[PDB]
């Protein structure tokens, strides 16, 4: 412990950003400020630093009560059972890449160590970019994160090459030295997109998706037939009792089949989707059909849906990863769909309160319902995001909006110029009124979409046909600038945005594929934690859980493997490390460049030894000639 | 049977599958704007099958250069013959119109242009090989 | 086709198989990677035999010097 | 073993086309019967070879 504290407090070697991290976590913990120059950084502060960088519900072993008790009582009990782990963390923190790569080879749990190192490197890169440090430090930390990610990807490839099932056990087993996490959870917390988008982890996620159903052929349709027809479940083929039991906490066949079917995440997702589609058509029926003083049965079903979904969203806030509620809200705000869902639930509550009053508030509540119906339709893109063709399409549209925004800005400038010019020529005697902005924005915007307003381009005036009103001065500029505006709008800017969308297509498509393959895990583990019952009936499961919580107060899909299987996966991980390192050595030794270099050198030496051989052969020939002359 | 038109027909066949996802996203956005417009501008309708026709009629022709300029923002709630009074929240009907016309005509069609262009080369080579293959069948 | 033409097409098919296999062998033997590898190896051996030649030449030079000293 | 037996004997073209058909058919059958996907990929590779 003291030697590692001395290693963390050294001043030699390269520079590091550890002191800024210690200063920031000390400022956050005790709001002081700048640290003293003669400050000895304890490993407890290193534990807070690891907790801040790793994020989520990560709890470093330094900050646990056992290590703080050992620290209070002392400053082989002071020896670390896994010293290479702490040495690795030390190296990664103070930015010693070669030392970290050496410590990655030696020791067990190399995959979790590599994923933790990739997370730490990305987190310190983001923190160095945020604190306005040198940008080269952030670039080098991102390079170190990518190198550790490539290490983990190659180790995953070797684990998939040797043996599949023990590689799944490597991917799922609980890491007691890494805050009881999982290699998959670490690959998602580190935003490792290449790890999750690997085919082995994708089919692991597919196996996790299907629950205890074998199926896997024309999937989705038989799931829907099982949902709509409850006696259609017994015809489905079910998996074995012990073939791949991923859980979180470690007559009758018909009931077991029903329970295994209705707890499968694909079946639960399609339940939620059919309930959502039914709610959407019940929202359509209440907004198209007229509204009386009191709500109808369909409106009551819609209100019940909205409020149970609101309580379910509050449940997702409360049953999250951190312990402090502000951090729970901050974690929950990463998923933007959940935030817009909460905003829509509050908006529907305001609309319902306005609708339940009398006029002129009932019409306002109807209008708020009609604005909410737009978002509840737009949520079907996230509903369709589970598909392997529609999901990347939605992500691609998401990327394309940022490219559209600059077109919208340039479009706004040109459109506003033509609107101001047309309104300020054709109407020279207007008064201060808010209709001027509407006349600015109305006609040019519909001029973009094939409606040039042909009756009002160049109206005939200043003549007798009924006598027309006299011509406004300079009105002939109004067609001519129209021509320019219609060109720059319809042939320049739209065609440029076509070119922008096409040239950024390929990279955005590949990134959308990897991000969809990454967020498949997020979809699977959110829908595994959700209750079985659909949102309109979710109040039953919720009171069930509240009663279970009160009864208990009165009293990650992992594998939870044993010490024996721990020894097996450690042997597997060492075989994977040796095979990867010596296969890299075989690739390096068999490359054309290294072979040409080794040859060139060998040839270089040869000539030198052969020149020596030629000189000694001349000497031997002279000696043989002298010996022949003597005899 | 032609060596230029045959691969063109096969290429159109491939492009329909790329169009189908645009049709689905198009259907979602079009149905949202149709429901919102019909449910704001007509607050006293009865249960009738004309509501779905009013949902699907106007937004679909809004895609193809006909914005229905007479019914975008009709003048009402004034005396000119006295106009009928303004429906509540009718000013949202132009504004959401703006959003719908953007996402339809500058986002989704341009994205389908990019989809058709990026999947052009592989589909063209596969259409050439499939035409050369089905020449035997012909 | 008849048994005679069957014999002809079987001969054609065997010539095609031998020509394809040994043209693949010619392409593999004339590639840059295989030539570099065969060379590298040949060079590797050369040095080893020439180091043996240098040691035996030192032994022969010592023997010739001893024979010249004796006579 | 199949590539060795392709070299020896007559009717090598029909044997190769029949082998490509059989490999594609067993790849489709392995994909249909929910077997290991690596078997289907290797059978498709054998069909392409
Ligand atoms: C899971 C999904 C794919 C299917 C489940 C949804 C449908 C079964 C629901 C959604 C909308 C419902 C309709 C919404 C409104 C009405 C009006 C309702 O009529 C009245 O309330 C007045 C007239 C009368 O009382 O008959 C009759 C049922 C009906 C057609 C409903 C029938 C059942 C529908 C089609
Ligand atoms: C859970 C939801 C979102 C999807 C599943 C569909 C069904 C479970 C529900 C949703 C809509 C319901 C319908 C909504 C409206 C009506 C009209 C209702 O008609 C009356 O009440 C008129 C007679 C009277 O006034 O008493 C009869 C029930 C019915 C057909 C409901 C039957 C059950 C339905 C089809
Ligand atoms: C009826 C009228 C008002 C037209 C409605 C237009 C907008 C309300 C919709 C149309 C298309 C939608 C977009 C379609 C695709 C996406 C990608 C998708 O983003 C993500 O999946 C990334 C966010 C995350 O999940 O973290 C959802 C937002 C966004 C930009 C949507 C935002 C809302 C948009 C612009
Ligand atoms: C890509 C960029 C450049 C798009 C920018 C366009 C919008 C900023 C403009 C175009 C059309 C405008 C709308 C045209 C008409 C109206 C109706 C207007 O309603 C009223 O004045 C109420 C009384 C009446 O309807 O007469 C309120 C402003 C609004 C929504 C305007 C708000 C601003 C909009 C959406
Ligand atoms: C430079 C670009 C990026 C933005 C330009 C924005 C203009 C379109 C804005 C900015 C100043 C605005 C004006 C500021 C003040 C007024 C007075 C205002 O008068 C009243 O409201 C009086 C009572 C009434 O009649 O309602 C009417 C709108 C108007 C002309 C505004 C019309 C719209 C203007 C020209
Ligand atoms: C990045 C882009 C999409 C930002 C675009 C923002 C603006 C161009 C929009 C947003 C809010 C809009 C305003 C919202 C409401 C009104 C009131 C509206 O007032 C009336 O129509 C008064 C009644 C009448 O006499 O018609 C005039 C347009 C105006 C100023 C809109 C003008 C266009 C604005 C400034
Ligand atoms: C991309 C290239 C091919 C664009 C070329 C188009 C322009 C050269 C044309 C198209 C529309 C024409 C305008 C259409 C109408 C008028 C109004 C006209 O005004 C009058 O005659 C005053 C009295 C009246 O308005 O009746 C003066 C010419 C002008 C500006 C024209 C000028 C030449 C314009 C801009
Ligand atoms: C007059 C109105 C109703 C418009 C008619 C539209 C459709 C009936 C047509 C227009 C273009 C046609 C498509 C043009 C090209 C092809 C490729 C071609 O497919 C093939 O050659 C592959 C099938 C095979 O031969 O095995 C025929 C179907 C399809 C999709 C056609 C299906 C029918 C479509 C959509
Ligand atoms: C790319 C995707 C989003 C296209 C989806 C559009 C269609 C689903 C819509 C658009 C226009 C609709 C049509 C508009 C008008 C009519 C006439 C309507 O005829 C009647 O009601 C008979 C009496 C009369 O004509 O008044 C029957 C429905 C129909 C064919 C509609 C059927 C549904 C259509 C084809
Ligand atoms: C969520 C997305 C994917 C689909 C939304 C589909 C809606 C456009 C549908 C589903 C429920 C339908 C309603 C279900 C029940 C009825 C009652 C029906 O009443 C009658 O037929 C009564 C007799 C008559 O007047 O003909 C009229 C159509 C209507 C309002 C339907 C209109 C079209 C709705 C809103
Ligand atoms: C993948 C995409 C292309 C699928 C699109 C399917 C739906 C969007 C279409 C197919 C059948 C259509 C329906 C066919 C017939 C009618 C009857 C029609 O009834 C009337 O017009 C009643 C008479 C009147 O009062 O006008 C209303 C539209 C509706 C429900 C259509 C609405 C749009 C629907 C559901
Ligand atoms: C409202 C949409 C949904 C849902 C449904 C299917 C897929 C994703 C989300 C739900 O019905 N209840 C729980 N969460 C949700 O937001």
């Amino acid at each position: 412990i003291s030697r590692l504290e001395e290693l963390y407090n050294t001043r030699h070697g390269p520079s590091n950003t550890l002191y800024h991290l210690v200063r920031d976590v000390k400022k956050r913990e005790y709001p002081k400020g700048n640290l003293p120059p003669d400050y000895r950084i304890s490993l407890i502060d290193i534990g807070l630093v690891i907790e801040y960088l790793m994020g989520g519900a990560y709890r470093c072993n330094y900050t646990r009560k056992r290590f703080r008790t050992l620290y209070h009582n002392l400053f082989e009990i002071n020896h670390f059972p896994f010293p290479f782990h702490e040495l690795m963390v030390w190296a990664v923190l103070m930015k010693r890449q070669k030392m970290a790569l050496f410590f990655w080879q030696h020791g067990e749990e190399a995959m979790a160590k590599a994923l933790v190192a990739c997370k730490l490197c990305k987190a310190m890169a983001h923190e160095a970019s945020e604190n306005d440090m040198v940008d080269d430090i952030s670039q080098e930390l991102n390079h170190n994160s990518r190198d550790f990610g490539q290490l983990a990807v190659e180790l995953l490839d070797q684990s998939y090459k040797q043996d599949e099932q023990l590689a799944m056990k490597l991917l799922t087993y609980e890491l007691k030295n890494w805050s009881n996490a999982t290699c998959l959870q670490l690959a998602v917390a580190a935003k490792h997109r290449d790890f999750i988008a690997h085919t082995c982890s994708q089919m692991l996620l597919t196996d996790m998706w299907m629950g205890r159903l074998r199926m896997r052929k024309n999937s989705g349709l038989k799931v829907i037939l099982g949902i709509l027809l409850p006696p259609s479940i017994l015809s489905l083929e079910f998996k074995n009792k012990d073939d791949m039991p991923y859980m979180t906490q470690a007559l009758i066949p018909l009931g077991r089949k029903i329970y295994e079917f209705y707890n499968a995440p694909i079946v639960k997702f399609w339940f939620y989707t059919l309930a959502y589609i039914g709610y959407l058509m019940l929202f359509n029926y209440i907004v198209l059909v007229k509204m009386e003083r009191w709500p109808s049965t369909q409106e009551w079903i819609v209100i019940s849906y909205i409020f149970t979904l609101g309580i379910e969203k509050m449940r997702e806030i409360l049953m999250s990863e951190p312990g402090k509620l502000l951090q729970k809200v901050k974690v929950w705000l990463q998923e933007y769909w959940n935030v817009t869902d909460l905003i829509a639930i509050l908006l529907f509550s305001v609309g319902m309160i306005l609708r339940l009053q009398d006029q002129p508030f009932r019409s306002d509540g109807r209008v708020i319902y009609c604005v909410n119906i737009i978002y509840w339709y737009i949520r079907l893109l996230d509903i369709f995001g589970v598909n392997k063709y529609l999901g990347p399409y939605v992500m691609m549209i998401g990327k394309m909006m940022i490219d559209m925004m600059y077109f919208v800005i340039i479009m706004l400038v040109v459109l506003m110029s033509f609107g101001v010019a047309r309104q300020a020529i054709l109407f020279p005697n207007e008064e201060p009124s808010w209709k001027l902005a509407k006349n600015i924005f109305y006609m040019p915007y519909w001029m973009i979409y094939g409606e040039v307003f042909a009756d009002q381009i160049d109206p005939p005036c200043g003549q007798n046909e009924i006598q027309l009103p006299p011509c406004k001065t300079g009105a002939w500029i109004v067609p001519a600038i129209m021509a320019c505006y219609l060109l720059v709008a319809n042939i320049l800017l739209v065609n440029l945005l076509i070119a922008v969308f096409n040239n950024t297509f390929f990279e955005v498509k590949s990134i959308s594929n990897q991000v969809w393959k990454f967020q498949r895990y997020q979809l699977i583990m959110t829908f595994h934690e959700r209750p079985v019952l659909p949102p309109p009936l979710i109040i039953f499961s919720h009171m069930t859980m509240i009663f279970q919580h009160l009864c208990c107060r009165w009293r990650g899909l992992k594998l939870f493997i044993t010490d024996d299987e721990l020894k097996k996966v450690h042997d597997f991980e060492e075989q994977c490390i040796e095979e990867y390192f010596r296969e890299k050595d075989d690739r390096f030794n068999s490359s054309n460049d290294e072979r040409i270099r080794v040859t060139s050198e060998r040839v270089e030496n040869m000539s030198m030894r052969l020149e020596e051989v030629n000189e000694r052969e001349h000497s031997m020939k002279a000696s043989l000639q002298t010996v022949d002359i003597r005899l």
